[PDB]
């Protein structure tokens, strides 16, 4: 009620690095709010336009055994990997679709407590490791906040381990708006999932410990009203009353390869929009 529209126009795609090196890798990440729902809402139209080298999907609500046939309409992303909850049901779930097969694909974070909900794919390539995640939400009434804190610690420790061997790119729906600039209404959301001090602090801990840089915020440190999620309710997207929940976090060693980190605000299909990373690897 207190918010009207706030403008955001994502800047043009910067496709060369500081060294002048053209981008060699384009990664698109997207919380699809259910793979079938997303397909019905023309989600694949953006994927075809974007033509990424790697597509990471969160909240697929689908196991590798029950995938929709339409995913065959992406022949340029022929190597497809899927994780889903162990109970074999339609919730959570992540996907990674790639032009080239990774050297190795793994699922989860090496901890039984945290590996039952199909939340993480690890894809190792020659020069870097890619992780895509759908981080557990703290829940309505914060009923899952204690668990989320345990998740955060385990995930941080796991990523620090990976980064000790190869440069890391982490992408996906991290279910937190880091700072006040990362959501439209910080004042009214400090007791809500995604903007609790515990969640924000966890994100800060992750950046420091691994370490990782927030690609978007690194490039655009002072840019407001840049969001990746809007509630389906109450004209939130039309008013740009949103949250930045979706990130590409990078090892510091990859910052010289960083060309751009995009937010595809106008792309429909979900309550999140896609985000896209350009790297000159
Ligand atoms: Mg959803």
């Amino acid at each position: 009620a207190s918010e009207g529209p706030a403008l955001y126009e994502d800047p043009p795609d910067q496709k060369t690095s500081p060294s002048g090196k053209p981008a060699t890798l384009k990664i698109c990440s997207w919380n699809v709010d259910g793979l079938r729902a997303w397909i019905k809402k023309k989600g694949l139209d953006w994927v075809k336009e974007e033509a990424p080298d790697i597509l990471c999907l969160q909240e697929t609500k689908c196991s590798e055994n029950k995938l929709p046939a339409e995913l065959q309409e992406l022949p340029g992303l022929s190597h497809q990997y899927w994780s889903a909850p162990s109970d074999k049901e339609g919730y959570s779930g992540v996907g990674l679709l790639s032009r080239q097969a990774p050297l190795k694909v793994s699922y989860g974070i090496g901890d039984e407590e945290h590996d039952q909900e199909g939340r993480v794919i690890v894809a190792e390539f020659d020069s870097f490791v890619l992780v895509t995640a759908y981080v557990p939400n703290a829940g309505r009434g914060l009923v899952r906040l204690e668990y989320r804190q345990r998740w955060d610690e385990a995930f941080r420790k796991f990523l620090k381990g990976l980064a000790s061997r190869k440069p890391l790119v982490l992408c996906g729906d991290l279910n937190v708006a880091h700072e006040e600039i990362d959501l439209r209404n910080p004042k009214g959301n400090k007791k809500n999932a995604g903007f609790t001090p515990q969640e924000r602090q966890g994100f800060g801990e992750l950046l420091q410990a691994v370490p990782l840089a927030d690609s978007f915020r690194h490039l655009y440190p002072n840019t407001p009203y840049a969001y990746t999620f809007w509630t389906y309710m109450m004209n939130a997207r039309s008013k740009n009353v949103g949250w930045r929940l979706d990130y590409f976090l990078l090892s510091h060693s990859l910052l010289p390869a960083l060309c751009d980190s995009k937010i595809r605000s106008k792309a429909l299909g979900s309550d999140h929009c896609p985000i896209t990373l350009y790297l000159a690897l």
